[PDB]
């Protein structure tokens, strides 16, 4: 039987998030190859995980090398050279002598470890996060995505401003209200995405995040910046907070850090990560195969000038999309930084009413045409584009061209679409 | 500076479990190589993760192949061929048409997903587990290692029988007591290790586990067998429950499944893993590089006859150790199955008083001599031996020979040992 039907027979639905019957057998560059040999351009970049695309030589080199002479299998009960070299590279990239690293398998395990560490270091359980935030899918990362003392704030959206205040100041006022109503010093941490991912690739208003961080610092609250989606060159700066005029206390990394292998990291003050031992650990954490891949990703970002590539190619992509908006009225807003781009689809440009149903057919048709992308947003109406940082300019143009065909040929049965749960 | 000091400077203590300053730069076969070039025989097999040791050709082949042509990076929003092939191989190995697979990064994420799935499928939160059990190190796997409705039982130890009943029947009676005091049907699952790992490599009494599973089945309670430590050929059968006259409802796998890469799996009734979608998911789950490694491990177990190897080489190891016991009185008990072996150290053979302090020096000295092993047990007095399944017979003998030197040359300052937290 076909690969997709074998996938239904053999793998439980528990971890599936399917939008169309993508059945992959290989990959090269920014393209996926299906079982039948059909190629698709991957604008999703595996939700951002395939930072160097598929079969990049630096990944091949590193993982093949480490597999043939691995420095053990772990950082728990052994130091290993690749893990320590990666830890030093990551701390050197982050504004010296103050921070250390913890390694994980995923953004979920990293946000969980950051939260457990700061609650253990401070003796406080309270936590600030945002409605619609995505910090992972484990009990400990879902606690704030519940924790006692959880404060959930609206994420300020330029396209849908809270209290009709485009600046986000009303959100800051709400925070101060929420903090005033609980004891001084009861809040351990604030988790923030510097571009809200599942919330709909929302770039906050100018100045908001720095003012938010200033409030947190006035209350002694650690500012944790989750850059699992938009970190490591994707935004057109190495770290996305570089666009925003603040430095967080803690940085969470994942997804594209591993280049297609499972790798996450927390960069945090030494006192936070040294407050306990044998406390947040999984046996394969810091294994040298995945550490080697991480080192390859950082080295490639430098060697291939991918921070600048992401900036340049993002501008190309957003320009392509604004040409599409001249003819496809469904496009309401085009936004993002670098190669993290969102395209919000609306039934009408004036009311901004979300276009959920059309977005799910759009991506299905795109898939039928040879282009992979997914949707996000509380209303299921934002196209997410996070392609491999190594996607060529011509591929960017082929993808916009296929998207133009999908907006035009918008054909997919309401029955065919209903076969996929998605979200 | 030296690698171990760089590890202290760069990596937080949060995930460290260190017993001596092992600082690894490479690996080959069953040997680790330190930064200075010193070789050590790895009796720990990276806590059981290095099922094929270090740089095994099947791992090299598979991971190099997949890195150069990866079928995407995930099972969430795409099917992929390696993941589905691995899922089918795993279900084919487990007693047809009833079970599916969920893929994870770790034993912690797998035991967490198994627990969340069965609680979602049943609408019940209660859970049976054992004192001293190790099911992982995340909030969701620590919940039963707390969950409402948690019942914790003593694990029956032939060397220290509960209520002086060597059979374990008193533990079964205790269970029934605990179940009688809560509503019929309030318990979702029972988590069991078929050889208790951190509890001290405890093989339960004959017949206990089957009688335990029979009780659970009489109450409609799903029996989850955590074989992250002693699964996949290590015990001298493919699945350790094969020694025990029962079949669990759910099987949890990890550690050596990945051959040094992060890979876990839950094999569970279809109704359990299909009760929700987009429910327990992490982006790199089912990535094809780690799936390829898993397939290599299963293929190698078949090609290299490693189930029989583990049985044969375990008998050799335990025989070697009984020769050591004729001269080293500290050895109280030698136990286990296949290549999961525990050696319990006692101050006196008659009282069985644990020998904690000597065990920690012993392993330090072993390390100084070129042999890596760790200790476990509630009293820190059981040597754990879980070497690579590909460890040669001669290496088994070199390791017993180095251990003999360590028991003899037992030299390590009480100050030097105190520099390592361990547990
Ligand atoms: C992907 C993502 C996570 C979770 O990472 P997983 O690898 O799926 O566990 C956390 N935060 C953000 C912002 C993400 O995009
Ligand atoms: C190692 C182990 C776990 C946890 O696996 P991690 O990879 O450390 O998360 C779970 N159960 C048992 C029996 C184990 O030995
Ligand atoms: N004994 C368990 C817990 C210690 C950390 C690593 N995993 C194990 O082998
Ligand atoms: N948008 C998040 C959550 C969906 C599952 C995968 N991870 C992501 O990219």
């Amino acid at each position: 039987g076909n690969l997709y039907g074998r996938d239904g027979a053999a793998i439980g639905s528990l971890q599936k998030l399917r939008f169309f019957p993508l059945a992959v057998a290989g990959g090269q560059g920014a393209r996926l190859v299906e079982e039948d040999g059909r190629e698709l351009i991957d604008l999703s970049g595996a939700w951002g995980a395939a930072s160097l695309g598929y079969g990049h030589p630096a990944i091949i080199e590193a993982v093949s090398r480490a597999a043939a002479n691995p420095a053990g299998a772990s950082i728990l009960s052994a130091s290993n050279a690749p893990a320590v070299a990666l830890a030093e590279r990551l701390t050197a990239s982050f504004p010296r002598g103050t921070h250390k690293v913890w390694f994980g398998h995923s953004g979920s395990d990293a946000n969980e470890a950051a939260y457990r560490a700061i609650t253990r270091a401070t003796g406080r359980t309270g936590v600030i996060a945002f409605i619609g935030a995505y910090h992972g899918c484990t009990v400990g990362s879902m606690a704030f995505s519940k924790a006692d003392g959880l404060i959930l704030l609206p994420y300020p959206d330029p396209y849908r401003p809270y209290q009709d205040d485009p600046t986000g100041d009303a959100v800051l006022a709400l925070l101060k209200e929420r903090l005033a109503a609980v004891p001084a010093g009861s809040i351990a941490a604030a988790f923030i995405e510097p571009i809200q991912s599942d919330g709909g690739l929302i770039v906050p208003p100018d100045g908001f995040l720095r003012k938010f961080a200033d409030i947190c610092r006035a209350h002694g609250i650690s500012v944790v910046c989750d850059e699992v989606k938009v970190g490591l060159a994707r935004s057109g700066r190495l770290h996305c907070f570089e666009h925003e005029g603040f430095v967080p206390d803690i940085l969470v990394l994942g997804k594209g850090l591993g280049g297609g292998l499972p790798l996450s990291a927390v960069i945090a003050p030494a006192e936070i990560l040294d407050c306990a031992s044998a406390f947040a650990m999984q046996t394969l954490h810091g294994n040298p195969v995945c550490a080697a891949a991480g080192l390859a990703v950082l080295e490639t970002i430098e060697a291939e000038n991918l921070t600048t590539a992401a900036e340049r190619k993002g501008k190309l992509l957003r320009e392509g999309l604004a040409r599409l908006a001249e003819r496809h009225e469904l496009i309401g807003d085009i936004r993002g930084r670098g190669l993290a781009c969102g395209v919000e689809l609306v039934r009408n440009r004036q009311s901004r009413e979300p276009a959920r149903a059309e977005t799910a057919k759009l991506i299905y048709r795109a898939y039928e045409l040879g282009l992979v992308l997914y949707y996000v947003g509380m209303n299921g109406n934002v196209l997410e584009m996070t392609p491999p940082l190594t996607m060529t300019e011509d591929e960017v143009r082929h993808a916009v061209n296929l998207l133009d065909q999908a907006f035009t040929e918008l054909t997919v049965s309401d029955t065919l679409v209903s076969q996929f749960a998605g979200w």
